[PDB]
């Protein structure tokens, strides 16, 4: 594949080896280089094709970001090519959901990754957005595990795992998942739903995110949240133009890709959704 | 009156001539260089002495900021020494007060400045905090006047003037005042009230502010608001430690003269007040 293109995109060079050190370095570089964004579903463009060709073309060659299926799909292919053993998993997002809420749809995709020298498996997820994992963690229920940012924890009931993050001193469940490997088509059916259902969070508004060594950035509509050590920031943009400026210059997304779609007018509709 | 310390403090040099250009330059330099702060009243230290000796020693020599009486007190002495003619005025703060609110106390102090060779007088106020005037304006009721930032406007009913600012598109009355010149003692009585009454805004919590060319900054307790072109920001500090960090490193306040008074514990008490 075009790993050279991917490695350049994320600010690495040369062929890295399939070891744990490389896994950490790639996750960190991906985190800071390729943003989470849902401009395609926002603009009525489905995310239907999760092939390597499609994902490299968009997230690497066209300097766009993507959402969960695009991020982890891409990284899945990259890690495989490099020599890691990769299974694609699906999950249900429970973030900020009430204790008694209906069961969510399977709308997430994460990776279970092994190094050739079988020291168990690692959860890898660079596609959850602003609160995405910034390190690989051991796919092992029980222990609190440190990362490049906040502590995270896996717990399980049978094969139903829950990933939680310690967000500003408070533990928050993010999503649940099983370890049953999923074929690409089942991920594509999920992605069709998330990118086209008129009630989908990723159809009804705009989410853009990126994570640097120092901070998590998460834009929803006009509202940019920043979580840094010791402080939160909330930046409220006045209008769609400022949002578009942030998209291009803060988040590094080329909107030339979306010529003739009236991005600015659609962003205006979702400032507060 | 040595003015060299003051001029260095605000990032100017030499001896500027008492003209309109100098008045604009000094206001702008003061705005960015000496912050609004009420650390003394917060810590039970009254602001009682508005002599040149007291105000220069604190706001210049000790690299502290100050509140309304200290700012406009200091600038009044500076402007007189340079060859301007200065009257000190008092006023009542009406910002965000209901139409049927009781009459406020006289808690503000502003300057009416005559520039040699120029008609009329100029309102100068570098002590109102985050929304303080960033240009001198003509002390003339009626016309909308441009500043380095937003438009401001004086209006008059009898001898009571109202200063208003167009804040993010909305006209907001800030304070009322008369043009009766005030003796220092009457200002000191006001400052005694503002710095010692247990219900005073400047006794019950922490207020720090500064204004740069690009933004207005206003901190209350743990909450920093920023108004800039196209956006507002709200930064929430985790604890007093980060607030003190901001006081020293962002606002440039030397806390050395407060050694031995446990500034951090007092700030901790008022993060949410």
């Amino acid at each position: 594949m075009d790993l050279g293109g991917y490695l350049t995109r994320i600010g690495l060079d040369g062929r890295p080896r399939p070891d744990l050190g490389t896994l950490h370095a790639i996750v960190a570089a991906h985190n800071r280089s390729i943003p989470f964004e849902n401009l395609d579903p926002l603009l009525g463009i489905p995310v239907a094709d999760l092939s390597a060709e499609a994902l490299f073309a968009k997230l690497v060659d066209r300097r766009r970001g993507g959402y969960q299926y695009e991020h982890n799909g891409l990284l899945g292919y990259v890690l495989e090519e490099l020599g890691f053993e990769v299974e694609r998993l699906s999950g249900r997002v429970v973030w900020m959901r009430a204790d008694d809420a209906p069961l969510p749809a399977q709308t997430h995709n994460v990776l279970s990754v092994a190094v050739p020298g079988a020291d168990g498996r690692y959860l890898v997820d660079v596609g959850f957005g602003g609160q995405t994992l910034t390190s690989p963690i051991r796919l092992e229920a029980g222990p609190v595990q440190q990362t490049r940012h906040e502590p995270y924890r896996l717990t399980r009931h049978g094969d139903d795992h829950t990933l939680a993050a310690q967000v500003r001193g408070e533990w928050q469940p993010l999503y649940t998942f099983t370890t049953e490997p999923r074929p690409r088509i089942d991920l594509e059916v999920g992605s069709w739903y998330v990118s086209t259902h008129p009630g989908s969070h990723f159809v009804t508004g705009l989410t853009v995110a990126v994570v640097t060594d120092d901070a998590r950035y998460n834009l929803r509509g006009r509202n940019l949240a920043v979580h840094r050590s010791g402080a939160t920031e909330h930046i409220r943009f006045d209008s769609a133009a400022q949002v578009l400026d942030a998209i291009v210059n803060r988040f590094g997304i080329d909107l030339g890709d979306l010529a003739g779609r009236d991005v600015q007018a659609r962003v205006a509709e979702v400032l507060d959704t």
